[PDB]
Formats: structure tokens, sequence, C-alpha cells
């Protein structure tokens, strides 16, 4: 069902700082023109919008999403069902998602110059990058080539086009910044439950260890691995041997033990590999920063934690891609949620 | 006064193209690494999203966000009131809204390299331009100078921070690739109304002449006149006697003729002046540019159309910013929106 009844609903801006150019602004002078002079920029605020569910229960939860994505990937799949926030809408939870600084909605800092350079000072670099179709395909694990499908695969096939015209560059934002504006949101709406997704995962676990607003995280295959500093246990390399996970965050373990605090659910897909693969470089690549993952859940655990992984296929639920919440059976997957939610009364009042 | 009932919602992703980088892509290489080769990008993408009410009547409308900004404008006021997108499902219609190909959520296309370049070809300029804080409040009207307001100003004071956070820059995007995007949206969607702001004012004329489906614009202060090719009446400089406003845009008069099959308003603000303002560039640029049209629309009521000019003052309603659908009083600023919607029937079935 498609179907929403929102109490209200809405947008707003929150976190960013100012920088300024050289000079005096005067309105008597050529404006258009456009130049840094006399200005001030608003820089790194993020986008929010809310939708709230008549009486809602339990905690609000705020979707963010991925790397080189926006919160479209909550609102809609690419073959038009309905996302995370309207079922959990109808799950009569207040769903907040977020356009991070850097992505969609949220800010790109740039002027009147060089692409990220106001005067002579580099806010983020001109050179960018950017995933390709191929490359995403193969990172998503759509299939173990670009054009290929896993058996039994939950893509919404047909919407190739839909899905990766989603996916965009980020400027290079310093991960500190985007770290502040979500606790600066947190500290906006209260206790809180975080639901993340690959580059997101290790920003939202070092959110909770600066807010203890937050009182549960989920994070979907996320991309970076969080270690005590200086306790970060031994990571193979890939099965070229040459190639290597992303480094760890290492934070200090004061901060760390925040996170034994509040249950935390790792979620990943399917097609993951248990051997070495050689051949296919991102499988390769999952099965280890997955281990990495269950080494930091462990880490978590032994300081006192609440921390689990949930296979999907261990679930009953098999072919989803990295992107589950999307997938032609999101539904079920958004139904493995709601279950960790009422495990952990997050939606109780 | 907060509550909409949603029959459905949720975005999706239109119109755009492919470009590709040289040679190609083998999945046992490193991926993350990052680079052009075997590559194929989505670029120039536009998002939209929409909400429908439980019985709609008349049209969709088509809301569109005016220049460096976003479908927020229409979300919620700086100040957290409902803008035109909860206002109108509340008055029963299906509400679009874009983030246009190189704004917010649609694409901005840059690559791996220096920014908007694909190997040797520019695809957008490397070189931004970006409106200041400053800009941004003599051109809205805000008052004659930054951090200065006309005393009946409607603006939401106190909320200038979240007001000028939702501005950004935009990318070199051709104009022809924005109005192909909403061309393909308006083709998807069936008869709709455009409802267009500043920069998108002129777009949204051109897409009128491409697309039959439009049957009524609204434009809130738009940027850029238009006129028949080779038919740009006298139009003045300002007054520092140096300074002129937007170059008109010219078409073709079999199209221009287009405009004159279906109703056409263009609604105006407060504190424009009458006579020549050499101190304050921004007001007699509003002056020029408010006298430029009132041309253009005259040439679209010599061809048997019907295009009308809205001066929210000759309607009781005083003070207004470029921004009336986010002023205070952007209740009353709808409610006229809503009488045009009815008198031209664009509110039945
Ligand atoms: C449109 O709907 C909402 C919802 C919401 O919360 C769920 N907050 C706002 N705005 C809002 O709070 N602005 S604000 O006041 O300027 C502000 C502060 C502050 O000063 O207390 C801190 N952050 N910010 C953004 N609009």
């Amino acid at each position: 069902k498609r179907k929403v009844v929102l109490a209200e609903q809405g947008s707003f801006y929150i976190g960013g700082r100012t920088v300024t150019g050289p000079g005096k602004f005067d309105p008597s002078k050529p404006v258009i023109r456009y130049s840094n002079e006399g200005a001030t920029f608003y820089i790194n605020q993020m986008y929010v919008n809310f939708q709230a569910p008549v009486r809602p229960r339990g905690l609000p939860l705020v979707f963010w999403h991925g790397g080189g994505l926006t919160g479209h990937i909550w609102e809609s799949t690419p073959d038009g069902r309905p996302g995370f926030q309207t079922l959990f809408v109808q799950d009569r939870h207040t769903v907040y998602t977020i356009d991070q600084p850097g992505r969609g909605r949220g800010n790109i800092p740039t002027f009147n110059g060089p692409f990220g350079q106001l005067e002579e000072e580099s806010i983020v670099n001109t050179v960018t990058g950017n995933s390709s179709k191929e490359g995403a395909w193969v990172r998503d694990r759509l299939g173990p080539a670009p054009g290929q499908f896993f058996e039994n695969s939950q893509f919404p096939r047909g919407y190739e086009d839909n899905y990766f015209k989603e996916m965009g560059f980020s400027p290079s934002i310093s991960s500190d910044e985007i770290v502040d504006a979500v606790v600066k949101l947190v500290t906006h709406i209260g206790p809180c439950v975080l639901v993340t997704h690959s580059a997101s995962g290790v920003l939202g676990m070092r959110v909770a260890t600066h807010a203890k607003n937050v009182r549960g995280i989920v994070a979907y295959e996320p991309a970076t691995s969080i270690f005590p500093k200086g306790k970060v246990p031994e990571i193979p390399p890939l099965a070229d041997k040459k190639s290597q996970i992303f480094p760890p965050f290492e934070i200090q373990e004061s901060y760390f033990k925040k996170l034994a605090k509040i249950p935390i659910q790792f979620v990943f897909g399917d097609n993951i590999p248990k051997n070495p693969k050689s051949a296919y470089w991102f499988l390769d690549w999952w099965r280890v920063t997955r281990y990495a993952h269950s080494l930091s859940l462990e880490a978590i655990n032994k300081l006192g934690g609440q921390a689990s992984l949930l296979d999907l296929p261990t679930a009953g639920l098999r072919g989803n891609t990295h992107f589950p919440f999307t997938d032609r059976n999101n539904v079920q997957v958004a139904s493995l949620l709601s279950d960790f939610l009422g495990k952990h009364g997050l939606d109780q009042n």
C-alpha cells in the first residue's frame, strides 16, 4: 500500500560555517558580474527533511544515505516502489532523511573561481573523483561483472538507468564537518536511531560517540571498519595479495567504549564469497570488509556492548544487493529493521 | 494546518544522457583506486518528487525552483512553516517538485580529473560562479543593503542563516539540456501547470513552446525576458547608464506563438522602485527587468494570448520579497495562485 498520513512534514538546513572574500560589498555597484569581493558564503551545511505520522510511537529514525547518494534512496526504489521513508512512517515512526554536506541538497562549497577555491584558499579540491556505472555495478554486487546478475537477484532488473542516475560525486569535505552537522541534528531532534549505509556507516558510529541521543544504530553494509586506536587486528590483503580494504578508522578508546552502551546491528546482503576470489576484485573486497566488521563488532562486544551482524540469507532472504532497502524484497528487509527496533524498545514511547 | 493525506508519494530520475571514458573495464583489477578507464557516466539527469492527494482534482502542478535553489523552497519556509507543496496537496492537487540538472539532487557532471573535465573534453567549466549572502540579500529585496530590512518586509526575520543556506552554485550545463529534461517530465506526466521562479521563468516558457501538455504558467519574478526573434523592443540601461538587465532570450515566432494558447501570469512582490535608483543596483535592476517582462507579456497578448502581470501590492499584499511563496504571508500568496488555477479551469476534472 502506498497511502501515507502525515501529521506534518517539512525540511530545513542545519550545520555548516561561513567563509568570506576580501573587501567590502557596495550595493551601488553591479552585483551580477558576481565576485568574491565583500562576499560571505555559507558552506558545508546539511539538508534535512522529516515526515511525522499521526500518533508517532518510539524514537524518530534518521536515514543516512551511502557514498555518492542522497535521501532519494529512502524515498523510492528505482522501479518506483515505496522506500523506507514511506514504510516507516506507516510503521508510526517519525522519519528524518538527510542529504549530507557535499551531496544533493547539502552544500557544495564553491565560489567564483576554480572549483572549490576561494581566492587563495582551497576549501575543497578542484580535482574530483567519481565512480562509474561499471564500478558501481560490481561495488553493489548486482553481478560479478557489468551487465551480469547473480542468480535469484533482488535487484529491480530493467531499472538500471533509474538506479545509476541517483549516484554522483562528492567534493573533498572533511569527514569531521560531516559528523559535526549530524551531531547538531541529533542534538536538535533528541533521542533517535541512526540508520546508515555504506560510507555513512563509520560516520554514524562517530556521531554516536559524540552524541548520547543516538540510542541505536542499524548499518546497511558499512564500508569502513572502526576500532580503538592502536588495537586494529590483523586484516589480510585481498586475493590479489596486493590490494587492501579501507584503512580502519581509529578512535580513542574512551570514545570507542560509548559504542558499547547502545544496540548496534550491521546488515549484509547476499553474494559475499566465503573464500578468496581473485577474479572479482569487489566481491573479494566485500569478503574482507565484512570480516573486518565482524572483528569490530566483537571488540565492541568485548567492552560490554550489544552489537550484532545480520546476514540477510541467514534470515531467509536471498539475492540482496548492497542496497537491500531498495531491492525487490525491501518490505521483508524493513520487517527485520522493525524487529530490531521492537526488540530494544525503540518503537515504544 | 499541517496534516496531509497522500494516496502515494515518491521520487524518480528522468532525462539526461551518458558519456564514456576511454578503454575497457576489468572487474579483476582494483575498482576503488577510481579513474575514467572503461567508465560510463550518467550526466545531466533531473530529480523529481511527487505527492498525490486522495481524490485529486484538476491538473498536477510542477514547481520549478529559481536559480541556485532546489525543491526545498517549495517544501518549507526558512522559519519552518509549510511550503507550497503541502499547501497545494491540501488544495487537492498532485504536486511535483524538481531539482533541475546541476542543482541539488539533479546531476552535477564531473568525473576523475579537474571539475567538469572528462579527459580532454570540458563537459562543464572548471571555474564556477556563485552568489554571496550580500548579493542574494539585495537580489531578493529583503532590504536595500545587506543586513537591512524594508520596514514592510514579509521576510521571516531571525531565520536568515536558514534562508541563505538553501542557495548554491550551478555548473555550466547547457540550458537546452535543462529544458530537455523538463520536456521529458511533462511528456511523462501529461497535462500540467508549470509554477516557476526567477531563473526558471524563461526555461518554463521554453518548455511550454515544446510541450502542449503545459496548460498554464505562473512565474514568480522571472529573471530573463523572452521575445520573438528580431522583435526585442527598446529596453533602457540601468540608472548607472552602464549596466544592462539579462539579455532577452529570442525564439522563432512560430514557437513564441504557442505562448498565446495558454494562460500565463507573472507575479511580482514589493519594493521595486518606479523611478531610477542609481544608489541600489539590484533595486534598479528589478525596475527595468519588470518593465521588460511587461513588454514580453504585451507581445504575447498581441498574438492573441492571455498573459497578465500581477503586482502583489495591488492585491493588498505589501512587503513581499523575491520569494513570495516562502514569505510570512505565503498562505495569501497561495490563495492568489489557487484563484488563477480555478478561474482557468485548471482545478477541475
Ligand atoms: C521545517 O521543519 C523543521 C523541523 C525542525 O525540527 C524537527 N526544525 C526546523 N527548523 C529549525 O529548527 N530551525 S532553527 O531554529 O533555525 C535551528 C536550530 C535552532 O536555532 O534551535 C538548530 N537547528 N536549526 C535548523 N524546521
